[PDB]
């Protein structure tokens, strides 16, 4: 996928995260943003074009996918132990990473 | 070790994972596997030599191995949990990715 | 934070480990190395300002994190677990993987 379905998919299961009842949809919906954030660890954000592709700014910007699938990461092994409640409050910590890299390059 | 061991350290633990019986064989395994994903992940493969070392090929063939090591962490983790039957069909459904960027690049 | 900061963080971390007492205390000192790795990843070190920004071993040095980073994984999910002495144990033998990439640009 290209830089905004991704985003669209980190989005979307966000909202699915916060409303779901049972381990396996936040399992589920975790799962698809994981693959989200690093396919989106590929591309180069718009306000970066204009930009050398080893930008260090290119660089910051894929550090921050790393902190972002890390916590994807432990969101999601709570889910697979049942925490239900831990998962979800660990994927609405989330955007604080989300909204660090957007006002950098967003 | 080079990229051509660590391919064919893929592989060797991808037969002894579709043939293990215990957790602990499967365990090890995917360890090895993973280390072997890790170490490739710096080499350069053949057919990019006579590109430049930051070609985006050469940064889709790193970002490749980024969906492989993912892959072999949850396949770890259900065999640290005793479900050597999904650990093994995991490890199974790995040649996908090993041959995406394989048809690209090898 | 910037890299020695990092550096101090993961030391100050291994001695926290080494002496710990709960699975709490080892958790809680493992997640603070894994973000100091992933932040130091960042870094040029000094060592290398005077070569280019995409030197091999500007490669190499990024690499180093990943093999630092996914061990203090495996010890995290020991701590999660509970298993207090082999967590210990995990982290103890990341200096290897400290002092591996210390001799070369350290
Ligand atoms: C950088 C490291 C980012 C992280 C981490 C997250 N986002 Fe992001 N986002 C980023 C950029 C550079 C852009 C602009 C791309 C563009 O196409 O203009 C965006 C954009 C979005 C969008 C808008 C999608 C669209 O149709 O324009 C959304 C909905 C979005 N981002 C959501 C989102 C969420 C929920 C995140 C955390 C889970 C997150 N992003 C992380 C860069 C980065
Ligand atoms: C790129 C991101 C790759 C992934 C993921 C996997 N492989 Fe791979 N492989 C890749 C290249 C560029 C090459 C050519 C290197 C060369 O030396 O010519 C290879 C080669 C192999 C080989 C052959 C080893 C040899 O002696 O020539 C094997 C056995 C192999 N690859 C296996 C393998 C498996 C089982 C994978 C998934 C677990 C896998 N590879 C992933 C690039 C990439
Ligand atoms: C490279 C991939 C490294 C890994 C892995 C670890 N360290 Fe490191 N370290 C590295 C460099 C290039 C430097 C020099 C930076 C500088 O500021 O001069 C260092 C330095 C340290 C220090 C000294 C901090 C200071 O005030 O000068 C310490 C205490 C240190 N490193 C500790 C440490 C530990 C405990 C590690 C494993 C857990 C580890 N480092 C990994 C490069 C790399
Ligand atoms: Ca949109
Ligand atoms: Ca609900
Ligand atoms: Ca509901
Ligand atoms: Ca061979
Ligand atoms: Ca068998
Ligand atoms: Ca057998
Ligand atoms: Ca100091
Ligand atoms: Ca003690
Ligand atoms: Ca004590
Ligand atoms: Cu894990």
């Amino acid at each position: 996928a290209d830089l905004e379905d991704n985003m669209e998919t980190l989005n979307d299961n966000l909202k699915v995260i916060e409303k779901a009842d049972n381990a396996a949809q936040v399992k589920d919906a975790l799962t698809k943003m994981r693959a989200a954030a690093l396919d989106a660890q590929k591309a180069t954000p718009p306000k970066l074009e204009d930009k050398s592709p080893d930008s260090p700014e290119m660089h910051d910007f894929r550090h921050g996918f790393n902190i972002l699938v890390w916590q994807i990461h432990d969101a999601l092994h709570l889910a697979n132990e049942g925490k239900v409640k831990e998962a979800q409050a660990a994927a609405e910590q989330l955007k604080t990473t989300c909204n660090a890299c957007h006002q950098k390059y967003r």
